[PDB]
């Protein structure tokens, strides 16, 4: 489970 930096 990774994501970016909000939007
Ligand atoms: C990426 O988004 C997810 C889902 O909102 C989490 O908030 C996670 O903490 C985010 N990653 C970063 C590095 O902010
Ligand atoms: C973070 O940016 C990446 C593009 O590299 C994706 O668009 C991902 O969906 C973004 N995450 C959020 C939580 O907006």
């Amino acid at each position: 489970p990774t994501t970016t930096p909000l939007k």
